[PDB]
């Protein structure tokens, strides 16, 4: 237990999980949403799927 | 052509390819077709696979 010529500083990095909070004002963006399309990609026997 | 000390059970199997017939009762099974569905398979550039 002798303390040494030197003196040694110790970091180590800590991982947090925070709950953030977010703000944004009116008409912060603007949306151009435009209609959805539809293509059938299985056309099974058994169940379709678009 | 002298005697073994042992003898054998010699097998083997037959095939026989017969003509049979099969009877069943009226009413034997109730069946619910399904409407014949069609799908491609492989979209072959020369001939598609249905």
């Amino acid at each position: 237990k002798i303390h040494p010529g030197v003196a040694m500083t110790v970091v180590r990095t800590d991982e947090i999980l925070s709950e953030n909070i977010l703000f944004s004002s009116r008409a912060s963006t603007s949306m151009f949403i435009g209609t959805p399309n539809v293509s059938r990609r299985e056309a099974r026997v058994d169940a379709v799927t678009f």
